[PDB]
């Protein structure tokens, strides 16, 4: 509260850390279903069933560009990219399967670098 402050955690690498574990991401050999945004145009369905999409390269243009505020801010839009998978994917098949792969190798990566 008002002149009670808590001890500071150092975040003057999360910026960096973040990018680490992102390019870790973008070169996993099970990153292509959503290494790009999905196509709108093409993709019957996508538009109307997931209100948020995500994707890695729009990940990586936000947070080269200072509009993730904090930590947090970025591990939202990475599990969104999962989230949405699961939403409109069959558990059995491989972008389904791509998905919980890559959300089990995030996870690990987040909980070792900070946790
Ligand atoms: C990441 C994700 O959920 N998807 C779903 C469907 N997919 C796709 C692309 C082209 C196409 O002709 C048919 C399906 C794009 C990736």
């Amino acid at each position: 509260s008002m002149s009670v402050k808590k001890p500071k955690r150092d975040d003057s690498k999360d910026l960096a850390l973040c990018s680490m574990i992102l390019t870790e991401m973008e070169t996993h050999e099970d990153a292509w279903p959503f290494l790009l945004p999905v196509n709108l145009k093409l993709v019957p369905g996508y538009k109307k069933v997931i209100k948020k999409p995500m994707d890695f390269s729009t990940i990586r243009e936000k947070l080269s560009s200072g509009q993730y505020p904090n930590l947090e801010t970025f591990a939202l839009d990475v599990r969104l990219v999962f989230d949405n998978c699961e939403t409109f994917n069959e558990d059995d098949s491989d972008i389904g399967r791509a998905g919980h792969n890559m959300r089990k190798y995030f996870e690990k990566k987040w909980t070792d670098t900070f946790k």
